[PDB]
């Protein structure tokens, strides 16, 4: 595929994770955080 | 691509972060999520 859109999702929350603790919202942040942990699994695939 | 050493990397700090949590090693989870950080902007080139 040429569109990448699971790596343009990670980018995204990644930016969003700074943001939420720019806000003061670290309850926010630990939902984002979750939420990069599983797009990780979706882009980083456990491999022979 | 998501096979590089960067991105072996990538999953082995993940990895480690489980790990920590595991151990009630809050303090370590915090330096390997910093790591990742790095990582993560390195495989994507993204900045802050
Ligand atoms: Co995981
Ligand atoms: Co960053």
């Amino acid at each position: 595929g040429s569109g990448s859109p699971l790596a343009q999702q990670i980018k995204n929350i990644h930016s969003f994770i700074h943001q939420a603790k720019a806000a003061g919202r670290m309850d926010e942040v630990r939902t984002l955080q979750e939420n990069l942990h599983q797009l990780m699994h979706e882009y980083f695939q456990q491999s022979d």
